[PDB]
């Protein structure tokens, strides 16, 4: 029984606790936020063969800005831009095998917190809590 | 069913929506957070009698430190010096009106909040759910 506790702090005290893992985790790679979700798109689509303009569209930010991002990406060797296997007029900008190993190992950061706390629970309770604080949250928006 | 969802987000959601709500109410009081605390403290023990000695003993702080907080308060005229009822020797420091109006005030903002959510769940909800995110606070301890 935690009932001398309120919602307010133990939200907080959670969330704080897993920013400052996570962040401590991430600072080991000279990568930014941005870029991270740059690569992320790439490891989740690059089947389609994408363009600057197609990841531009995806992420919601303009072509300069996209510019610099792959510049920085394939400059780093995390990127590559790839001949197209049916129109070899065509290029597509994919990850690089070191980009993919990026991706899978900032990935398992969030993976590896996410099973943490999903192994406190039975499958019944991690189903519960989840949609108990969805209704939380909708009640403060 | 919200199983798509990771707790980092929704945590990170919940607490971010709560502190963003409760910050925007404590922003007209001109009162810095150290004085709420203060406030709060002689709302719940001025009964006993209490020195500054008390108070800095008290919220972990050094002398000087409580002594400008205890001036800007009564400055304020938040607080007051009282002559003791039980030896006239002596003074104490309590809240004025105004005072306990306000910590009454800054209280119900974070009592309001906390029944929001508490409204979301049935009683055995409530239990569980808190039972369970100390579990999973203390899996990140």
């Amino acid at each position: 029984q935690s009932n001398e506790f309120t919602y307010s702090y133990l939200f907080r005290m959670i969330s704080h606790e897993m920013k400052q893992k996570a962040d401590q985790k991430l600072e080991q790679f000279d990568i930014t936020n941005e870029q991270r979700h740059t690569l992320g798109y790439l490891y989740a689509h690059q089947q389609d063969g994408l363009t600057q303009n197609d990841i531009a569209k995806a992420l919601q930010r303009t072509g300069p800005t996209v510019s610099n991002l792959l510049r920085n990406l394939e400059r780093k060797k995390l990127i590559y831009r790839y001949v197209d296997a049916q129109d070899t007029r065509r290029k597509n900008i994919g990850l690089t095998t070191s980009g993919i190993k990026l991706v899978e190992a900032f990935t398992s950061i969030f993976d590896e917190m996410e099973q943490t706390l999903v192994s406190q629970l039975s499958e019944e309770e991690n189903e519960q809590m989840k949609a108990n604080l969805t209704k939380m949250l909708s009640s403060l928006q």
